[PDB]
């Protein structure tokens, strides 16, 4: 409903590496992917917003 | 090649995606790769140890 498709172009061979991940963790692509970025993007927040020293 | 990835998303996590996207000066393309490449990566290497 709310939701929002986002469109990457990318390297053939970062597909590949980012499958060849998934495929270990058992996770969809999409899932395997927004996952890390999200993580890595609270991350990149919490940095500026709260651990800036 | 060069290929394309749909990728269906929360609204939640796109907003926050770009946000740090923004934060970075980076496109929002080239931080979820690179964070996303970055991650498989280090995945496939502890897998590696694993055999």
């Amino acid at each position: 409903k709310s939701d929002v498709q986002l469109n990457l172009r990318a390297k053939e061979s970062q597909r590949a590496l980012i499958d060849a991940a998934a495929e270990i963790l058992h996770k969809s692509r999409t899932d395997f992917i927004l996952e890390t970025a999200c993580q890595a993007a609270e991350k990149v927040i919490l940095d500026r917003r709260v651990f800036n020293f």
